[PDB]
């Protein structure tokens, strides 16, 4: 017999939930039946108990059951996502990597929205580049077919999440809800590079992806970055065929020099947009290096769907393809093509 | 740094104690109607799971007090006591009557609760529970006991009270009742269901230089009973001894938890009338125990007496108060006072 006092009581007593309790709670939230106080109490208690992968899979699965889908046969089977869950943040890096990956010929389907103020959301940077971010499912699918990239604006695909999003804005603090973005991409891409700023939650997310039919790299810079970093090593949870392979990754093995931490963080939408134009135009430096690193990681994830190429040669190839997509102008050109698509309605 | 919800909640979710003043800021937001329900709830839960400190709880209680209606000046005897728990047959209500009848002024504080609460049981007995400060003061003066109805004394708490009801689960706010009695008694017997929080409560009383016994049944009750041993934090002179308490040491037989079972207001009123009329059994025993503890706390405002003799005198005084008829007579005087208000 599920109820808020029961579920909240179990969480505050530091107990993992019974199977189905997280699903019940999410469905109450998603149907407009949870009070703001109940939504907040749940988010916080779940965060402080430390969610399990089973629990997170329930939350994400319920949320997806309420989302608008893309139309039948419209997402390529091998589409990928490239995104972090936030720190500071790296929307600068994930935005540029996504364009690079798509320019390398891998279909990309991203998901997000506008942030409340000045630390750019994913959507805001694209909007500052002239990309049209709020498109219906049919137009997102056209974008994928004609441009090789699409963007699913969270408020349009997840209308029933509005009660949770309001509570999240009111309380400010990061919660378990911050983890759901990468896991509730309404295009349901089966591969991805997914960054997490916290190693304990990264393992949890990897667990959720492992229970899906997915080929993903969940990544955590050992400096706290929610992307593969160039300032030090990163932890990677490699997910494929329902299993996880956790490893320490060092980009110095591919000849990347060490950068400093104040060189990579994203800023506001305009600052991100300027940085995007510089990198896609060929400006060398630590930002480009991190973009190429994370783009290659997405490409490696994508390869995991079919290739069965081994880890090291897959990396060598993802790096060569990412670098080439920039240096040959393919990424600059793809961004311009994406902007053109939007202007043509 | 300017306090904010993101900052405060983030510190709590990182399992960190707050900076001085952060808890105070949160309560003031709450008390002024400036905190949204979601922020109140997030704070209540986060503080609970982190485990509040005495300093933090003192901040919450002090701000809450600052918004409360006071009793009029010089109307509360310097040596008043409270008898109360933080959350089953209203033992604390019977014990309050016995303590008052033993000559110790008592001021209780609470609210209406299917399980009848203290306040609901007093109304079933004919006591007028919702009186303003001037009349609570007069009751204290003329009867030796008073009751502060929480919604009337803490009107600004209504935003928090609604959130509490919405989420259901116990939180740090459950500690506040004993620490925000608007009559500000300096002594008390205070029951708490949870050992860690009982110790936190003791610390706040210690910081106030109160003379209190904070009691924890080793079987999860927020009262003393004859069911089990209990843990007691003896607070006096800003200092704290933690002690084990076993009622078998004073001759009490061990009772079963279900012989103390409460019911509706009418049933609980009958139980009060039976104890005050001198009926023997485990209810009487539990009442005598809690009243004795309150009396011991009261004694602690002047002297620091030997523990065991304090308890013997406390127990004798509580027993006498029943068996002389003084407790039954005090309830009658209390009812009478309330009935005189109309004219
Ligand atoms: N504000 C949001 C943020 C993310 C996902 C959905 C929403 C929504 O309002 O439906
Ligand atoms: N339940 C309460 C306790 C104290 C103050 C106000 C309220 C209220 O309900 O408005």
């Amino acid at each position: 017999v599920p109820s808020w006092p029961q579920i909240l009581g179990r969480l505050t007593d530091n107990r993992d939930l019974a199977r189905g309790q997280a699903a019940w709670a999410m469905d109450q939230i998603m149907t407009g039946n949870a009070r703001p106080a109940q939504i907040a109490a749940f988010a916080v208690a779940m965060t402080m108990k430390a969610p399990t992968a089973d629990e997170v899979g329930e939350l994400a699965g319920v949320m997806l059951s309420h989302a608008h889908p893309l139309p039948a046969d419209t997402v390529p089977d091998d589409a990928v996502d490239v995104v972090g869950t936030g720190g500071v943040n790296t929307v600068n890096l994930s935005t540029m990597a996504a364009i690079v990956v798509a320019a390398a010929g891998v279909p990309v389907v991203k998901h997000g929205n506008r942030a409340a103020s000045s630390l750019s959301g994913g959507a805001d940077t694209l909007e500052a580049l002239g990309v049209r971010i709020d498109l219906g499912p049919d137009l997102v699918a056209r974008s994928l077919a004609e441009v090789g990239i699409g963007f699913c604006f969270a408020p349009r695909f997840h209308p029933s999440y509005r009660h949770a999003a309001a509570v999240r804005r009111e309380i400010g603090v990061p919660t378990v809800f911050n983890l759901l973005g990468p896991l509730t991409n309404p295009a349901r891409p089966r591969a991805g590079l997914i960054g997490c700023a916290f190693a304990d939650l990264a393992e949890v997310m990897a667990g959720v992806f492992a229970a899906r039919r997915s080929s993903v790299l969940v990544v955590h810079g050992d400096d706290g970055l929610d992307e593969l970093t160039t300032t030090t090593t990163s932890t990677i949870w490699r997910v494929a065929a329902g299993s996880v392979d956790k490893l320490t990754f060092d980009p110095a093995g591919f000849g990347f020099a060490r950068a400093q931490l104040d060189q990579l963080a994203g800023g506001d939408a305009q600052a991100n947009a300027a940085a995007v134009r510089a990198v896609l135009g060929g400006a060398r430096g630590p930002v480009r290096d991190a973009v190429v690193l994370n783009a290659a990681g997405a490409i490696v994830a994508h390869a995991g769907l079919s290739s069965r190429a081994e880890w090291l040669p897959a990396w060598e190839e993802g790096l060569r393809r990412a670098s080439a997509a920039i240096d040959t102008g393919a990424a600059e050109q793809l961004l311009a093509r994406w902007v053109r698509f939007g202007r043509q309605i």
